[PDB]
C-alpha cells in the first residue's frame, strides 16, 4: 500500500550516505492523491534537511498531502521540519521510525497529532535502521559503530613471511572497501601499522566504482575523520598519514612536543597498563559525534578490538589464494591456549567481489 | 525442447553418484510419441547399466522412440540397436580411446547428436572423465578451519571447531567419493576411522542412501615410514585399506588391508607417481583429510583438482595450528560459497 513510497523514500536517504555525517540519512517523500509531487534527502551537515527539501519542491501541492520519512520529523528549533510540514498542510505524515534520543522520541509525532495530523510509525522500520547503524548506537550508546576490516587469503594470512602485504585481495576488493570506506564517519588505524606501511588512509574517489560515483560528486567529498592510536608516540611528522588532506586525529597518552600541521591535533586517552584505554577512547569519539569507525589495523590492534569486546561488526574479504603457513596471521589473541576461550561469532551475510569473498560477521 | 529431457536423464544420472565407482554416473531416458515409456540409471559397478535399464522398461513401445543418455552409450550400444530405435542424443562423447559407438549408430541408419548440457554432464563424472583423460584421479582437498585459517591450537586440541551440520556435510560429500586418502601422521595423531557414517548422513541425503546399500570410499594411507600399525582403528573397519607403501611391511595385517608400493623421488614417497598409480587400480576421485603437511605437499605438486572449504565464525590466534605447509613459497576460483549451519562452506577449484 504504503511500502512503495516508503522503499523510495529510503532509497533517496541512501544518497547522503557519503556526506550526511554526523546526520544521520533521511529521506522524505510527499503525494498528493496519489502523485508524488515532493521529494528529497539530507545531504550534508548544517545543510537543509529532507522534508524541508521535499517540501521546498512541492511547494502548494502539499496541502492535504501525505508525507513518508525515513525517520520523525526534526522536532526543535533550523526552525524544525515538524513544524514546518505543518505550516504546508500535510493531512498525512508517515514514518519509518522515531528519534533513537530516549525522551525526544515521539514528541514530533505527538505535535501533529495534535494540530490533527494523521500520523503513524514503524513502517520498514528495520530497514530503516540499518541505514544508520552508527548514529542510532552512537543516540542509544555512547559509543560509535565499529566495522573491524580484515582482508586475508583463504588461510587467513594477511601477508607473507617477506612482508608483502601489497595486494593480496582483488582489485574489485579495493573497490568495494573504498566505498564502505567513503560511508564511514571515520577511519581508524594503529600505530603499529603507520610505522609499518606508512599509509595514506584516504578515500580515493578515482578507485570508486563508477555507479557510486554517479552519487558522489567529486567537489563534495567528504574526507573521514583519520584517528591513529599512538600510546607511545612513535609516529613521526614525516610519515604518509598525516600530511594528507583531510583532519587526522592522534590518540595519546600525553602530548607530544614535536610541530605537527594544523589538520593535526591530539586527543589524550587516560591509561590503562601501558597503553590507552580503548572503551574509553570510543566514549570520547562518541562524545565527539562520531557515528561510525572504520578499523584499518594489522594482526595487533584487530585482537585488541575483539578482546575488549568493541567490534560490532566484521568484515573479512577472502582471496582464493594459499598463503602458507609461516606467513601472517588475521589477529593476536593473547593467552589464547585453548579452543573453548577463542572469540564467538555470527555470519551475516556473505557475497562474492569480483573473484574474492566478503563475509560480514556480528559478535552475536 | 529436448533439453527438458536431457535434464531428466542428468537428474535420473545423480542417482546414483553414491554406489557407482568405480562406473560414472549415466542416465537414460526413452521418449516415443511425446511419453517418456523407459528410465533408468546405473547405480552399482558390475550391476546393469542404464540404458539397459531403461530398454526393460520401454519393452515392445521401445520400438520407433527417442533416446536420451548423459553419456555415449557403450555393449550398450547394441541393445540400443536392438531395440530399433533412432535418434539417439548423447550430452558427451566418451574419453575413452570414443565416438566408436556414434559411429555404430552413425553407420546404422540412427540419427545421432552430441553435445546437450554437454557442460552439465562433464560435471557429474569429474572423477571419471579426468582418470580417463589422463590417467588422474580428481582430487578433493578438504579443509575445515577457524576464521583465520587456523586448524587446531598449539596444543593439538582441534576438538570440534567446526559445526555438527558442517560435519554431517562432509559425510555427504565422502559417501560419493570413490577413495578417501590421509597420511599416517594424521593416522597417528587421531586414530580415526575414516568411514562414512550412514547415521551422520543428513535425512536429506539419506533418502537417496540406503543403509544396506552402503558402499564403504576405499581408504588410501600414505605411510612412507611404516608408522601405522594394525592395532590402528582405521584397518579394522568395513571395506578395503590400501597402503602407499615405500617398501613393503613384513608385519600380518587383516585380509582387507593391501599395499601400493610407489618409488621414492629423493627420498620422500613421488605423490605424483601414486596419482598415476591410483589411476589404474581405477580410482576416479579421492576424497584427502590431511593435515598442514599432506596438503601442501600435494598443492605443491599441482595434484589438488578442488577445494573443500568449511569456515567457523571463530578466532584460534595467529599461533595456532595453519592450514598447509607451504615450503619454498597456490590460486583458484570459488566456484560455490553456501551455508552450513553456523559455518560456511567454500568450493574452489583450481584456477
Ligand atoms: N601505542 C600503540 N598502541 C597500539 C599499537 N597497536 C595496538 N595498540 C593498542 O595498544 C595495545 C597493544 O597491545 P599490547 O601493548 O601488547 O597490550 P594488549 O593488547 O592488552 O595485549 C592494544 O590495546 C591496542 O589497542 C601501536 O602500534 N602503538
Ligand atoms: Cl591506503
Ligand atoms: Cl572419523
Ligand atoms: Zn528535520
Ligand atoms: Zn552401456
Amino acid at each position: 500500500q504504503d511500502e512503495m513510497y516508503m522503499a523510495r523514500a529510503l532509497k533517496l536517504a541512501a544518497r547522503g550516505r557519503f556526506t550526511t555525517h554526523p546526520n544521520p540519512n533521511v529521506g522524505c517523500v510527499i503525494v498528493k492523491d496519489g502523485e508524488i509531487v515532493g521529494e528529497g534527502f539530507h545531504y550534508r551537515a548544517g545543510e537543509p534537511h529532507a522534508e524541508v527539501h521535499a517540501l521546498r519542491m512541492a511547494g502548494d501541492k502539499a496541502k492535504g498531502a501525505t508525507a513518508y520519512v525515513t525517520l520523525e520529523p526534526c522536532s526543535h528549533h533550523t526552525p524544525p521540519c515538524c513544524d514546518a510540514l505543518i505550516a504546508a498542510g500535510v493531512a498525512r505524515v508517515v514514518a519509518a521510525m522515531q528519534d533513537p534520543n530516549p525522551q525526544v522520541a515521539g514528541r514530533g509525532l505527538y505535535r501533529l497529532q495534535q494540530a490533527g495530523i494523521d500520523v503513524s510509525h514503524g513502517l520498514m522500520m528495520n530497514e530503516a535502521e540499518a541505514l544508520n547503524k552508527g548514529f542510532l548506537k552512537r543516540m542509544r550508546t555512547g559509543f560509535p559503530w565499529i566495522q573491524l576490516k580484515m582482508g586475508a587469503s583463504l588461510d587467513g594470512r594477511t601477508a607473507m613471511a617477506s612482508g608483502e602485504s601489497q595486494w593480496i585481495t582483488s582489485p574489485q576488493a579495493r573497490r568495494d572497501v573504498q566505498r564502505l570506506r567513503a560511508q564511514s564517519h571515520a577511519i581508524l588505524t594503529s600505530s603499529a601499522t603507520v610505522l609499518a606501511d606508512d599509509p595514506a588512509l584516504t578515500v580515493r574517489w578515482q578507485e570508486l566504482s563508477a555507479d557510486t560515483q554517479a552519487l558522489y560528486p567529486q567537489e563534495n567529498l567528504r574526507q573521514p575523520l583519520r584517528i591513529v592510536i599512538d600510546s607511545q608516540n612513535r609516529v613521526t611528522p614525516e610519515h604518509r598519514i598525516i600530511q594528507q588532506q583531510g583532519e587526522t586525529l592522534f590518540a595519546r597518552t600525553h602530548a607530544d612536543e614535536r610541530a605537527w600541521p594544523d589538520n593535526v591535533r591530539t586527543l589524550l586517552v587516560p591509561e590503562h597498563n601501558g597503553h590507552l584505554d580503548l572503551v574509553l577512547l570510543m566514549m570520547q569519539l562518541g562524545k565527539q559525534q562520531v557515528n561510525s569507525i572504520w578499523v584499518e589495523a594489522g594482526p595487533t590492534l584487530a585482537g585488541a578490538l575483539l578482546q575488549a569486546g568493541l567490534v560490532d561488526e566484521l568484515i573479512v574479504y577472502i582471496a582464493p589464494k594459499l598463503l602458507g603457513s609461516d606467513a601472517r596471521g588475521l589477529c593476536a589473541l593473547p593467552g589464547l591456549e585453548k579452543l573453548s576461550q577463542a572469540p564467538h561469532f555470527k555470519f551475516n551475510e556473505i557475497r562474492q567481489v569480483g573473484p574474492d569473498v566478503c563475509l560480514h560477521l556480528t559478535t552475536a
